[PDB]
């Protein structure tokens, strides 16, 4: 009787990962089945799944996620394997909990600056600037054409403000990360987020404005600057559109935007039957080199395995990605993390929508995430 591995993984890796699970397929009988899921519903649905018997045998996704699933126990731990040299050790120990591997990386990935050069030419060296050319663009093109977007109240694209004044979600020491030392509303976040309002007061942003609006009006010809990451680009470039891809402009002289570090990867299902075969799949197929360069041709971000990423060095939008990446801090991997994402949401939706001073809402903020914490 044949077995099946069943993926989930969001719309970016669908077609790749179907191609490959077929020659899976072919060559061993194993039948492999691939099932999108809105990366955003990913962890959610296997926090809920798994403990059922109903998860996937493997997901697909970022690396912040791996201390909540390793300590509720639903993530399985990968032994050694051939291929794991060929893997940058930064990339493995993002994906790495309480000593022991938990994914096998794809890509590492940071937002940036992604700008149409049909409307910008050249890409603006500050916000001051990119503030003034987008301004222009709203003007001249009378609404058709937004001069800048990004995800407005979503704290994952607002970080690369925060965290270039000084702010931190976690202090780093010499011990590792002080989970009881939050630095999201010291002066440095109050100075990240007043930039955002700044964007929103001066009418470059829009309270409404989401990851669909931005990802959506770019595509379709109809933004000239967004914040956005390397998933984005190959739905840009199929769409016909004269991107290029460049830092997010520094927030002010010699103060450079510092955005999250993510690390994309395959992670195994701790409860499936199937494991054992799902953790074959991963380091005797996926792992190698021709099939990581197969889903960066697929899924275009910055490769983890060091003679993949020496295969893109040279295109642009890597150079333009990684130049981003430089100033970037990894996200956390904690079990904590997962308590800050909505409390800095929710915070920037009252802050955008003039609901609450940026200290308000951001001193709240953290009041919330130490009391979920504690
Ligand atoms: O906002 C909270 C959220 O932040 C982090 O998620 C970001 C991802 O790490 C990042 O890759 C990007 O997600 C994209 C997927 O990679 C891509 O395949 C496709 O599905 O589009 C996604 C963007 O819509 O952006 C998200 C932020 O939206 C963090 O990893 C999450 O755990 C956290 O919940």
């Amino acid at each position: 009787m044949q077995p099946k591995l069943t993926i989930w993984c969001s719309e970016k890796q669908v077609d790749i990962l179907q191609k490959l699970g077929e020659e899976f397929k072919a060559k061993y009988g194993v039948e492999v089945e691939v099932q999108y899921v809105n990366f955003q519903d990913i962890k959610s649905k296997f926090l809920t799944a798994a403990p059922e018997g109903q998860g996937a045998d493997i997901i697909v996704g970022a690396h912040d996620w791996v201390g909540e699933l390793a300590v509720n126990g639903l993530i399985e731990p990968i032994p050694n394997f051939s291929d794991l040299k060929n893997f940058y050790e930064t990339a493995l120990n993002a994906f790495s909990y309480g000593g022991k591997l938990y994914g096998i990386p794809y890509a590492m990935e940071a937002i940036a600056l992604i700008y149409n050069k049909d409307y910008v030419p050249e890409p603006p060296k500050t916000m001051d600037e990119l503030i003034e050319i987008a301004k222009q663009i709203d003007e001249e093109f009378g609404g058709e054409v937004r001069g800048f977007i990004t995800s407005a109240a979503e704290f994952y694209y607002i970080a690369p403000f925060i965290f270039g004044y000084g702010g931190y979600v976690f202090k780093q020491t010499e011990k590792g990360l002080d989970v009881n030392d939050i630095g999201l509303a010291n002066e440095g976040a109050i100075k990240g987020v007043k930039l955002l309002k700044r964007l929103v007061d001066e009418g470059i942003l829009d309270p409404s404005d989401n990851y669909q609006i931005m990802d959506s009006m770019f595509r379709e010809g109809q933004a000239a600057m967004i914040i956005n990451g390397p998933w984005a680009i190959k739905a840009y470039k199929d769409a016909g559109i004269d991107y290029g891809v460049a830092p997010i402009p520094d927030l002010e002289p010699g103060v450079p935007a510092r955005p999250f570090v993510g690390v994309q990867g395959f992670m195994v299902n701790a409860k499936s039957p199937n494991k054992l075969l799902a953790i074959e799949f991963l380091t005797s197929f996926i792992a190698k080199k021709e099939t990581m360069y197969r889903i960066y041709l697929g899924d275009p971000r910055l490769p983890s395995r060091k003679d993949v990423l020496e295969l893109v060095k040279d295109n642009p939008d890597v150079v333009g990605f990684t130049l981003s990446a430089a100033n970037g801090i990894p996200m956390p991997n904690v079990p904590q993390m997962a308590a800050v994402w909505a409390a800095m949401n929710d915070a920037l939706n009252l802050v955008v929508n003039g609901k609450a001073t940026v200290e308000e809402a951001l001193k709240n903020a953290v009041e919330r995430i130490k009391a979920q914490i504690q």
